[PDB]
């Protein structure tokens, strides 16, 4: 198995022992609280979840400052970015060195963790600016992940937590949602010796199973990951049930046997194009992936990234030999009439722009919402009719 | 797949959908509610699970008399126990359609699950008595599973319900608790045609995984998924981390590539002995095994049940045509010296004691709490190492 990244095992913060879990939540209930913001609950989850192993917990400032500069901690370890537990105050836990993480996205804030609290540090307007333009590659507050970065507060808690539950990712999702540590037990045991992950967030239709198969000849690959970002449904997304059901179906009837594993994980998007690559990396190497799609304008957002942005930052400044998870590189895909498969534009040079057929993602989805399945070249049948009868089942 | 139980696909209770799901939480906090019996709790999450598919909640007198008898419903559909919600009383409640259910084994008696209420009954002496003794086999109040039934109360509440989560089971075991459900795609994606399914709750010695592997032999299996009962702890036990660990090494090292998964289940046990059997026959086959082992006691307890009794019951007792699964009739097993390989005892009737190899339980785990691995022929030596380094390991 590849290794994690910085340790020969992964080190998750979850409470897996029970007997330490009754313990801690009992102990919980009497302890000084805050709720945490949306950005460190998912912080939280990862870390519990042993996505970001080896780290410990929440950064002081000096840590944050290295990793947003330089993509370290103060003391040499890799890790791409900043992980902090910002808050407007620390009035209700001033003094206290052991205090209790509620749950910002469950309905009473139940407690999320347990932190040894070992720094309370106030952050400087010139501090958040220089993360900001570290972090995002822009100070500008039309930019999403600016505004909530720096919507927090400006009271930076740090030390070590203990995780007692993943939050509403394992309870809304609880077929789906995965730690790394369960990811990398089932790869172990199915054999597979190379995986290539994938990340989406909605159906895949023909262009993304295809850009799957592509990246996993290339590479021999064993299996594919598909790891899909859970969380609160956005305008216009097809509703989890609905989008299990398509994946579900096209990696049963389309894939061989033994090549997918369809699996979840819960983290706030940051809209940090580059940036945010190299953490999707870092997370997938913890997982057990050796190989790793990124195409075109990957975690971005608006025209602050350039297309290959987020595939070149690793060539210069992701510092040598941190990750042994390798990049497959792809780009804009087409159905080739002279070939009768869907192809990557850029690999196909023989081609003119008429021996393409194209059709976009949008394209797709209107379709499917007025009841026409696309082209087969597009769409397999049996996801647009799972589709199709998604949208005709609404009473709008 | 093999089909689900009753119906071309399964039907749980859970609420996949998220924004359902949402609505009913906040509105089940204005409900009506009364905490259940920790037997009515576990009947949820099975149901919830999928595993007690195609059933829509908890039954009324008739269908659970029915049931008790005959191991159908009054309209005829297979499933072997009563599914009762018995409570104290309906004071709580009274006159309310649409109630919710409280969890109690979770602190602050969270809501597991809202039920619409069609029918109210007062369960009789001589009902209770007769639901009894056809389950249990007995109406000793000595036998454990006969003193939980009746200490529940009287009044049975019954219709469909919708389950919000699955209780403690996936919150303290996030790793190995599944839904009949994920097991039906997981087997799916794996491409196993016929499957063997193993009950434990312990570490897996030489003689178990030998077990799994003689049943997978003689039934050409592609797969064991082995089906751990998650629960609550008692004084001495190994923890549950540390089990999973031990079971997964053995997995990893031992058996072929894409040939074991290790999964988990909350329920509480009946200790009904035979009758129980044929429970965890029906529900194996929602989570699509083909194959299920019984062995030598299989549920029992006391003295109440013939050691074979478990097998046979399929035999006289349950209709042919109701169930797909087919059971692998094992016993105990033990490494031979005579043969050189582990044996069910009854293809060694001619074997004197020391023609074996076996030790005690207390005998494995103290020399294992003083460093020592048990004889090869007894344990797998990354196996006693798991086990070794958790009884050598610093406490707390």
């Amino acid at each position: 198995m590849i290794k994690p990244v910085g340790s020969d095992e992964l080190r998750p913060r979850f409470v897996y022992d029970p007997e330490q879990h009754h313990r801690l939540s009992s102990e919980a209930e009497s302890l000084p609280s805050v709720i945490v913001s949306s950005q460190a609950a998912g912080n939280a989850v990862m870390l519990g979840a042993g996505y970001f192993s080896p780290l410990d917990g929440f950064m002081n400032l000096a840590d944050a400052l290295s990793s947003a500069q330089s993509m370290t901690l103060t003391d040499g370890r890799f890790f791409p970015v900043p992980l902090l537990c910002l808050l407007e105050s620390a009035d209700a836990i001033a003094g206290a060195t052991r205090i209790a993480l509620r749950d910002p996205n469950v309905e009473g804030n139940p407690v999320l963790a347990v932190m040894d609290v070992t720094a309370v540090e106030q952050v400087s307007d010139a501090q958040m600016a220089l993360m900001t333009e570290q972090v995002y590659g822009t100070s500008d507050p039309k930019h999403p992940g600016v505004e909530t970065f720096n919507s927090q507060g400006r009271t930076a808690i740090s030390g070590p937590i203990q995780v007692l539950n993943f939050s509403y990712f394992q309870t809304d999702f609880p077929d789906t949602f995965r730690t790394a540590v369960e990811i990398r037990h089932e790869i172990q045991e199915r054999g597979w010796q190379k995986i290539v992950a994938f990340q989406t967030r909605n159906p895949m239709h023909r262009a993304h199973e295809e850009l799957c198969k592509m990246a996993m000849e290339a590479v021999e690959a064993d299996g594919v990951v598909i790891h899909m970002l859970l969380g609160q449904l956005k305008p216009g997304d097809i509703p989890a049930p609905v989008r299990d059901a398509a994946i579900r179906t096209m990696a049963e009837l389309y894939f061989p046997p033994n090549t997918v594993m369809v699996t979840g994980y819960g983290f706030d998007m940051l809209y940090a194009g580059p940036r945010e690559a190299v953490l999707h990396a870092y997370f997938r190497q913890n997982m057990g992936a050796t190989h790793f799609i990124i195409g075109r304008d990957h975690a971005g957002v608006g025209d602050y990234y350039g297309p290959f942005d987020a595939q070149t930052i690793f060539d210069d400044a992701v510092p040598t030999d941190v990750l042994a998870i390798e990049i497959f590189r792809a780009d804009n895909t087409a159905y080739s009439k002279k070939l009768g498969r869907v192809v990557m534009m850029r690999d196909a040079p023989d081609h003119t722009p008429d021996d393409f057929i194209q059709l976009s993602g949008t394209r797709v989805r209107e379709m499917l919402g007025q009841g026409e399945a696309p082209p087969p070249e597009f769409s397999r049948p049996e996801v647009a009719q799972i589709l199709m009868d998604y949208y005709r089942s609404l009473p709008q």
